[PDB]
Parts: C-alpha cells; structure tokens; sequence
C-alpha cells in the first residue's frame, strides 16, 4: 500500500507538469487547466506529508481532508475531459490523468477503512 502510494505520488506530478502543454489549445481551458494543477500541487504536498509521518499513524482528521480533496479534484478532472470533447493529446493526458486521480482515492479509500 504505501509503495503503492509512491507510484501514484510519481504520477501526480508527472501528470500536473503535463497538463501545463495544453495550455494555448483554448482561452476556454485555460482557467481550468491552472485551477487543476494548483489543486493537484496541494495535494501531492498533502500526500508528501502522509508518507514522511507515516500511513498506519494517520488520524481520521487528516484522511477525511485528503479524501475532500482528491474528490474534488476527480470531479474538476472529469469536467476537464467534458470540456475538452493537438486536441487528441491532450485528451490522452486528460483521460491518464483520471486514472491516476482514481489510483489515489483507492489508496485513501482503502486507508479509511482499516
């Protein structure tokens, strides 16, 4: 579970510097794309936290907040993707991306139920 958690730590700043080429496909997107990835920059912070305390020590409080905020960016994700149907590539990196955000709420799912 926790190197699992590395793997997807890895994948959400991957995915978050990518998302900065799809910016100037649209004017549109724009405000999206950046919100995405200032969402995304917290949350990495949040899971960076998790992993140096430790997984089996964290309280409910902190996995609660974690959880609030991968959910929230899973719905702006998929709104991203609503949006977006150069144009191909970019729903390639929008389609990855929401599977790596899910990967993250199985681990904090499954963490909040032990």
């Amino acid at each position: 579970l926790d190197a699992a958690l590395y793997e997807i730590y890895d994948g959400l700043i991957l995915y978050q510097q990518r998302l900065k080429s799809l910016e100037g496909i649209s004017p549109e997107l724009g405000p999206a794309l950046d919100a995405l990835r200032y969402d995304m920059a917290d949350f990495a912070i949040l899971m960076a936290q998790a992993m140096e305390e430790g997984l089996d020590s964290l309280p409910q409080s902190f996995l609660r907040k974690a959880l609030e905020m991968i959910r929230k960016i899973q719905a702006d994700a998929a709104a991203l993707r609503e949006k977006l149907a150069r144009a191909a590539a970019a729903q390639s990196i929008a389609r990855k991306l929401e599977e790596m955000l899910e990967k993250a709420y199985q681990i904090l799912r499954h963490l909040a139920a032990a």
